């Protein structure tokens, strides 16, 4: 049972990871790579030790999909950064580039949240697609995302995530490298929020899903997570429910939020914790 | 002993590997996702199951640090991307952006091989030194490797290789992302390398090795390494040797081949792999 993974691992933080300070000054306790494997084979890796707000990672996966940069375009599921924009524009909710932006038109100048950039950039997504259609074999078929607060910051920065998918016997894997994983809060909605990627992209391109693997640089627990945490390693996982996709889809950009069904969804409580 | 992991991975990839081909067409036994960790403390994960030519492994990484692009800098330790080259250029030796190139001026317009540089794009290497200096607790202590076959083949490729490092209590910690690893020729070669990288970041900035991660996409077995890897396998492991660093060193540009030492290296004998 994969969950086991995750939960080692936070466990492993708890008794070994030492005391970090992130850039706001506030503590964890850190441990320096990790990695864990999660089977997408007739199963899907929504954790089960507490409720993990599922349509929520759907939702905000088919916001970075469409590439807005529009924080109205939020559905229900809606730092730094917000300093280096112009006032009035900040108040529209143009959040500059994100990872929508970052995904459909990777490269392009940022204008307006509104502008068209059809046909500007690199689209990162696209290109995986293609390449899996064209060549799946290919040991490239790689996505980058970038914290959006990096832009500003400094020339060429470097990514905060990468993403890499695989294709052998007709299924598709994915592997996400983060260079830094909150465990209790960021990790579980990435690792649903990638597979839900993969379960997507297998969909259009012919294939079954096949593994995720999640990799992290700066695995860390915010200090005042280690008690619910501590809580939550008590608690046993109940195998995981199956995602379902309800019609028969042809481009990502087609997906629908009623075009996905979970069942058989028997999570553990919610736990609370809060940035 | 760190080394059983590799081994590990050897015998994992013989027993659940599958089979998929590389761009050549060639075979191999492939698994996509995998970790080490092999510990820098008080000792060098130079692989002691088959002997690791350590000399050439300083002199090609003392050659990436000074930026080269000539092959005729090369030592005693001298694909595709030469046929996008001009004919007399590459006569000349004259190989274009390679690992040099993109660590000490990523980004810049690469004219020919004796062009000065300096100032010219950004420098990865001295950018992760500096950023260790100024704020250790950082997560983007991250310098980025390309296959130069890639840059002309399309806009905004991907890397080959993430390399992310990490500070804590005086300790320097390097992962080593790739997207693909040959586990018969590369890896072994590629962990002495990086750990040596980590072990010069360490000495000019005052801190320990500490750990060394590496972490593979496709890692695969070379359908022909497949026999002297099996012998490989029944080799046991002999305690890691120690780098010695000769004298006190401060920049990075500054570390010569004769500044290093190995000691108490006692490895099995060399097995030829060909690729």
């Amino acid at each position: 049972h994969g969950e086991l993974q995750y939960l080692g691992q936070i466990q492993h933080i708890l008794r070994c990871g030492v005391r970090k300070d992130d850039r706001t000054g506030t503590g964890t306790l850190s441990v320096f790579g990790m990695q864990a494997r999660y089977s997408l084979r007739d199963e899907f890796p929504l954790l089960t030790t507490k409720r993990v707000f599922w349509k929520g990672v759907l939702e905000e996966l088919l916001w970075f999909i469409k590439g807005s940069t529009n924080a109205k375009e939020l559905s229900s599921k809606g730092r730094d950064f917000l300093d280096s924009l112009g006032f009035s524009t900040r108040e529209e909710g143009d959040l500059g580039p994100v990872y929508g932006f970052q995904w459909r038109h990777f490269g392009a100048e940022y204008r307006d949240m509104e502008s068209d950039y059809s046909g500007q950039g690199v689209d990162q997504l696209q290109r995986v697609i293609d390449t899996i259609k064209t060549n799946p074999d290919d040991r490239r078929i790689i996505m980058c995302a970038w914290n959006p607060r990096d832009l500003p910051l400094m020339k060429l920065p470097p990514c905060h995530a990468l993403c890499q998918f695989y294709v052998v016997n007709s299924e598709l894997s994915c592997q996400l490298y983060q260079r830094s994983g909150d465990m209790g809060l960021g990790v579980p909605f990435n690792i649903a929020s990638y597979a839900l990627l993969t379960y997507m992209i297998a969909h259009i391109t012919g294939l079954k899903p096949g593994d995720f693997i999640h990799t992290l640089g700066d695995a860390h627990i915010y200090l005042n997570h280690i008690e619910p945490l501590k809580i939550q390693l008590q608690r046993e996982p109940r195998p995981f429910p199956k995602l379902r996709i309800l019609r028969k889809v042809e481009k990502i950009d087609d997906f629908k939020a009623e075009d996905f069904q979970i069942e058989g969804y028997n999570p553990h409580p919610t736990i609370k914790m809060e940035m």
